[PDB]
């Protein structure tokens, strides 16, 4: 792959890819992502930090926003927590080899001139759209508050992109960044990553959830919780293992098996994976046994490098 295509290589969207090529011509390229600090880095995020590495390798500088306000406005806690738990998550990314720049927001989003351009947005936003925008972002609320609809005009808000050629999150994130690409002064490359199914499979995978495989879990939890993912023959869609599969693990996959049930296989691609298993010639327990163990393996150096 050319540069453009590591970077769009497992994702969902760029919006735009001609913008994006516009970008990978300048010398100095930066891209943002902005995390709610989570308590557990979980595949979900690392998934993210991923796709900012490739985006260093392509030789963007990297500000990993810490959105500690957007988490307090989102219900996740008081701030002081927040900000704990985004020190937690920093320490987290920076064992996963990302070479990046931090930033809390705390730290300027109280600013006059922000706040100003928050009330200023807030006058461009409608209330119809501005909760649109947080349907998939919005924590669950039977009295859903007037924080939920700040919440999306904060993250619009200029200062988080000024200088920055490139955002990067995942798909609940877009009508968010379409707004921003409505509202700001300067349209900014989005790219977007897809996001993961819980191992139990009804929704997605989440911190607050317990269905998740936190990157620094030890091989034994990994293998348990791989155990009770969901994960039937020939269903690919919405299946947990194959996502990791697709997501995570390096080809040509040797997968192993007893004699008595084909012997051990080599997939050289997600591409066959995909098709030995959609045949029904990859039983569940055998891409289980293969994704578990190739995981502890990629996740072993950050588990370890977290101590
Ligand atoms: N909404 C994100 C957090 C979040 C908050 C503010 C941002 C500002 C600019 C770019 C990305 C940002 C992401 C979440 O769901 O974790």
């Amino acid at each position: 792959m050319d540069e453009f295509e590591m970077i769009k290589r497992n994702t969902s969207e760029i919006i735009s890819e001609e913008e994006l090529r516009e970008v990978l011509k300048k010398d100095e390229k930066s891209a943002l992502i902005g995390f709610e600090p989570s308590g557990k880095i979980h595949l979900g995020h690392y998934l993210q930090i991923k796709k900012m590495i490739d985006l260093q390798n392509a030789g963007f500088d990297i500000i990993i926003l810490l959105a500690d306000l957007h988490a307090y406005l989102n219900q996740k806690g008081e701030l002081d927590e927040i900000r704990k738990i985004g020190d937690y998550n920093k320490k987290v990314f920076e064992a996963m080899g990302l070479k990046a720049k931090y930033v809390y927001g705390s730290s300027f989003q109280l600013d006059k001139d922000y706040t100003l351009n928050v009330y200023r947005l807030a006058l461009k936003t409608t209330l119809k759209r501005a909760r649109r925008s947080m349907e998939l972002i919005a924590r669950e609320d039977e009295n859903p508050k007037v924080a939920e609809v700040i919440y999306p005009i904060m993250q619009v808000n200029p200062a988080h992109y000024q200088g920055v050629d490139v955002v990067v999150g995942g798909m609940e994130q877009r009508k968010i960044h379409m707004l921003a690409r409505e509202l700001l002064p300067k349209k900014v490359v989005c790219i977007h990553n897809p996001v993961l199914t819980g191992l139990d499979g009804e929704g997605k995978m989440s911190s607050s959830k317990g269905n998740f495989i936190a990157v620094d879990d030890s091989p034994e939890e990994i293998r348990a919780k791989i155990k009770k993912a969901y994960c039937p023959a020939g269903v690919v869609e919405g299946n947990p293992i194959m996502e990791i599969a697709k997501y995570f693990l390096e080809y040509p996959l040797t997968i192993k098996r007893p004699e008595k049930f084909g012997g051990d296989l080599t997939v050289n691609s997600y591409e066959e994976l995909e098709s030995l298993f959609k045949n029904k010639e990859l039983h569940p327990m055998d891409l289980k046994n293969a994704v578990a163990e190739e995981l502890i393996k990629i996740l072993e150096p950050i588990r370890k490098r977290l101590l």
